[PDB]
């Protein structure tokens, strides 16, 4: 059971930015404590998995929007905005995209893969626009996810192998053409560490924006750890923000490296407080902060862990109280 009388988390940040959360469609019923926690504390929602490519077009032409729509219906019912995650990735994407349909032992051509990407993006954005219209809660999409490798080069996924480096620009062009009302993001992890990947994200967005690619924002996943350096996060935000794009913290959680002791929870609270003070300080750039999961028991990190503000019993942790 949840604590009904403690402060609604997002309300603490109303003069700064929406606070959202990634959810599973099976945790949205009124009587479910995870759904109670979701509606109480967040004013923004993201599908943890239901809007990924395999979740929306498992086989060619066979679109499966029921789970995504269940999440959108819930967001509408609770007056929450949404982020769309994600139109292109190298995981949770079906193999059929990359196969020649007459000979599945061979790869699709550059033109066929680009056409498939255009059809997927356009169908996905047109589905939400035609079904929900002005009530569509989605304000933007992660158009491409994790396109850099950890050395800062372009990740050599099947998209890069078949099409070449301009597949990124093309995804943005297709999404902008389908729905020019959506803010378009490039999303990635490790770009908060102020290392080679941060520099590479800055370089790639600088280049694509100067070429007229309609990129509106950079999504910083923020899968940080109990040992993360706040100074590196602040320097990454400043560097990426200098491009004149919005910054959203899209998938925040904290890896405890197996240490879930009471001492570690107190260290986690001090670090989360510093992190949120930094986000507030950078409110002129940051337009959303989203946690990657509702509570520790449903976090995607392997066990043992304690990554979020609500524990495995759905209770507020020391980090919740430090932030509010
Ligand atoms: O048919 C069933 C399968 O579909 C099911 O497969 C599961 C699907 O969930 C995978 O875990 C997900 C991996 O993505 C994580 O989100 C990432 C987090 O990192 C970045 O922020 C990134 O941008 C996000 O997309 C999700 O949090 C996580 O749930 C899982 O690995 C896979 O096995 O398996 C069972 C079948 O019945």
């Amino acid at each position: 059971t949840i604590q009904n009388d403690i402060p609604d988390l997002y309300s603490v940040f109303k003069d700064y930015f929406p606070i959202g959360v990634a959810v599973d469609p099976s945790r949205l019923n009124d009587a479910d404590p995870h759904a109670q926690l979701t509606a109480k504390h967040f004013n923004m929602l993201v599908a943890e998995n239901a809007m990924k490519p395999e979740s929306l077009q498992p086989t060619e032409g066979n679109f499966t929007f029921d789970n995504a729509d269940k999440i959108v219906d819930y967001a509408i019912a609770h007056n929450m905005k949404m982020r769309g995650h994600t139109l292109l990735w190298h995981n949770q994407v079906p193999d059929w995209f990359f196969q020649d349909p007459s000979d599945p032992s061979k790869p699709a051509s550059r033109d066929l893969l680009l056409q498939r990407l255009r059809t997927h993006i356009t169908t996905v954005l047109d589905h939400f626009k035609t079904k929900y219209g002005s009530q569509n809660p989605i304000i933007g999409w992660d158009v491409v996810n994790e396109v850099l490798d950890d050395n800062g080069n372009l990740r050599n996924s099947k998209w890069l192998q078949i099409i070449g480096p301009d597949y990124i620009e093309k995804a943005f062009e297709y999404a902008h053409e389908a729905d020019p009302s959506m803010k378009l993001f490039i999303n990635d992890y490790n770009i908060e560490n102020n290392g080679v990947k941060t520099q590479a994200m800055y370089d790639l967005v600088k280049k694509l924006k100067n070429e007229g690619v309609p990129i509106n924002g950079i999504g910083m996943q923020m899968h940080i750890s109990i040992n993360s350096n706040i100074d590196n996060i602040k320097a990454s935000i400043e560097k990426l923000a200098s491009l004149g794009v919005e910054i959203q913290v899209t998938a925040l959680d904290m890896n405890m490296n197996g240490d879930v002791s009471n001492d570690a929870l107190l260290k986690q609270a001090r670090l989360y407080k510093q992190l949120f003070d930094l986000f507030k300080a950078e409110k002129q750039y940051i337009t959303a902060v989203v946690f990657w999961g509702v509570s520790d028991d449903v976090s995607w990190l392997s066990k043992p862990n304690a990554p979020l503000l609500f524990d495995s019993k759905l209770q507020a942790k020391p980090a919740y109280w430090a932030i509010v």
